[PDB]
């Protein structure tokens, strides 16, 4: 039986075109992803590099996969032969497992970077992170290769012969990642709040020893408020979180919060040479200087407090579940309901993964933000 037989002509071309439009757009959106980070210097570093070969999974996903799905999920029959369909179930189980796992690498280099700077600073390098994605794809392959048990060769589904498989495949692409993820965002999250929580702490002792130099009575009261806002600075500066957006090295970071804190810094020992020297009334008079330069990171400041790469690895998360949870649930549970429509829904809804993960980069990144502004002569 298949239920499809009772979907009308007029219903059935209409999803037809619904299930291309989503295919396409799957495949442009991604497309820009890829071009944005080979085409941009500013995008040559290992953590874009990430984002880049979770767009080429999600493009191979658009032509491997969604087209030659599209018609089976509307017809209901296989018409193509058992060799194509030995090669579509296995680009599907591969692929897919391929993009689920791209997610936990670009969480385990955010981890180590905002949980471990000194030393990974070091080891993040583009050879790392191909090493990685190798055995992603290592792994990925290896998920679907055991199913060819197929000792017998209308309908295309993988083998669902030996349940001990069935498990470790939904295991190895879903649940393991998925509790990695849970626990990468949550070691983020924790991370972020208090590093923002000693970032508020040290912008107010650099505000009140600012106020302290002003309404000093001493020298001593001004070279001492100098040499504390001084360490407040250097203590800001490590305790602001990394940005979503990663540039090379070299390149120019003007209006860069980070920064801020080093033209600041620079100030404060230009003052405490004039304290050192003995003109106070100079040093005091140096607080005008750091008033300004103040005034001009605050917008800076209060931008980092919003934690932009934890709140969009957040909602990178809550995709990733809401697109692949029913999925795998019901996976597990057929071969312990509703009829295979919801199968058909699932699926996609998994599919469509592929299509909102590159949406969420472009609409938060500013650099592919940015890109896509140019791309659509957009200002
Ligand atoms: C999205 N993609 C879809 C794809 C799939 O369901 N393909 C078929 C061809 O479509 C069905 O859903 C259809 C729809 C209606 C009736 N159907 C079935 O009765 C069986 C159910 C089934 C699900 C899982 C395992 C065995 C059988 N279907 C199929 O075999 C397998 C996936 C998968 C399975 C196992 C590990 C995995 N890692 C990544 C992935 C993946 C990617 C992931
Ligand atoms: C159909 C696809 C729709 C998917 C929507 C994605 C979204 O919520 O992203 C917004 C954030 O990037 C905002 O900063």
């Amino acid at each position: 039986y298949i239920y499809q037989d009772s979907i009308s002509l007029p219903w059935k071309v209409l999803l037809v075109m619904l299930l291309a439009l989503i295919t396409l757009a799957t495949t442009l959106s991604n497309a820009f992803v890829i071009a944005t980070v080979y085409r941009t210097r500013k995008l040559h570093t290992p953590a874009n590099y990430l984002i880049a070969s979770l767009a080429v999974t999600d493009l191979l996903v658009s032509i491997l996969v969604m087209p030659i799905s599209t018609m089976y999920t509307v017809t209901g029959r296989w018409t193509l032969g058992q060799v194509v369909c030995d090669f579509w179930l296995s680009s599907d189980i591969t692929c897919c497992t391929a993009s689920i796992w791209h997610l936990c690498v670009i969480a385990l280099d955010r981890y180590w970077a905002i949980t471990d700077a000194v030393e990974y600073s070091a080891k993040r390098t583009p050879k790392r992170a191909a090493v990685m994605i190798a055995l992603v794809w290592v792994f990925s392959i290896s998920i679907s290769l055991p199913p060819f048990f197929w000792r017998q060769a209308s309908e295309c589904v993988v083998n669902t012969d030996h349940i001990l498989y069935t498990v470790y495949s939904t295991v190895g692409a879903f649940y393991f990642p998925t509790l990695l993820l849970i626990a990468l965002y949550g070691r983020i999250y924790v991370e972020a709040r208090s590093r923002i929580a000693d970032l508020e702490d040290n912008w107010e002792t650099l505000n009140d020893n600012l106020k302290v130099i002003e309404k000093a009575d001493n020298a001593a009261q001004v070279k001492d408020a100098l040499t504390k806002m001084r360490a407040a600075a250097l203590d800001a500066q490590k305790a602001t979180p990394p940005k979503l957006e990663d540039k090379s090295p070299d390149s120019p970071e003007m209006k860069d919060f980070r920064h801020g804190f080093d033209i600041l810094v620079g100030q404060i020992d230009d003052a405490l040479k004039l304290a050192n020297e003995g003109k106070v009334k100079e040093a005091q008079a140096a607080a005008e200087q750091l008033k300004t330069t103040r005034n001009a990171y605050i917008q800076k400041y209060l931008a980092a407090r919003e934690r932009k790469a934890t709140k969009t690895l957040g909602i990178i998360l809550g995709a990733f579940i809401v697109c692949w949870l029913p999925f795998f649930i019901i996976s597990l549970v057929m071969p312990i309901w509703f009829h295979l429509a919801i199968f058909d829904f699932f699926t996609w809804l998994g599919y469509l993964n592929s299509l909102i993960n590159p949406i969420i980069y472009t609409m938060s990144n500013e650099d592919f933000k940015q890109a896509f502004h140019k791309l659509i002569r957009f200002k």
